[PDB]
């Protein structure tokens, strides 16, 4: 029943919640827990994109779209326009920058 799913739900999160306090009073008296995971960044990496690439690739087929289809003016352009634009911009600007508002100074100081 619905009741009974959500029962279920509300009791997996509690055990959660109750093993999140036993491990946080772990915390708060000093004891060594175990990081998150691990402390190679490479695994790092790899586990962070498994989840965020696994999640895209498995909730586009819900979409059910096979739909290349926009009414005349709607999206991705605006944001690759401005975004990439703002980009460019602040790079050049940046480079000239360090070029002619650090290098001389360290010139002059030396």
């Amino acid at each position: 029943e619905i009741s009974k799913q959500r029962t279920f739900a509300v009791i997996l999160f509690l055990i959660i919640q109750c093993y999140k306090i036993y491990d946080l009073v772990i915390l708060k008296s000093g004891l060594p827990l175990s990081g998150l995971l691990f402390k190679n960044y490479r695994f790092n990496f790899i586990s962070k994109y498994f989840i965020i690439d696994s999640f895209f690739l498995y909730v586009l087929p819900s979409f059910n779209i096979p739909r290349l289809t926009f009414k005349p003016w709607v999206v991705y352009l605006q944001i690759l326009a401005m975004l990439l634009l703002n980009i460019f911009i602040s790079s050049d600007h940046e480079f000239v920058l360090i070029s002619l508002i650090m290098t001389t100074w360290r010139k002059l100081y030396t």
